């Protein structure tokens, strides 16, 4: 039907991971369960980092997963326990990166600033 969103993220499945990834250059995605107690430290701070583009019409997006709902692309990939978050670039399958933060929408921005930046 159409992709669904959360506050300021969106989601991916087994259907939209293939298809985000080789559609959206930036795309970030993390699998969490809805039992995991460290996966919404940053809930409204991983959303926030998604806002900040808004303001300007930047093309950088991030996206989250349940690995309880689909778990059908966590198994693939091996996760070690949640959150896992992971930064995917026009679709790599093969060597993609690894957050190294995790403490509020400025850890994101951060990590996201690495390759856009203002640069004015």
């Amino acid at each position: 039907d159409a992709p669904e969103e959360e506050d300021h993220v969106l989601v991916l499945r087994k259907s939209n991971f293939a298809e985000a990834l080789a559609a959206h250059k930036y795309l970030l995605v993390e699998f969490y369960a809805p039992w995991c107690g460290h996966c919404k430290a940053l809930a409204p701070e991983y959303a926030k980092a998604a806002g900040k583009l808004k303001a300007e019409g930047s093309e950088i997006r991030l996206a989250k997963v349940d690995a309880t709902e689909e778990s059908d692309l966590a198994q693939q990939y091996g996760v070690r326990g949640y959150p896992t978050i992971k930064f995917f670039r026009n679709g790599d399958t093969a060597s993609p990166k690894e957050y190294t933060a995790g403490r509020e929408a400025d850890d994101i921005v951060n990590w996201l600033k690495k390759r856009t930046g203002p640069a004015a």
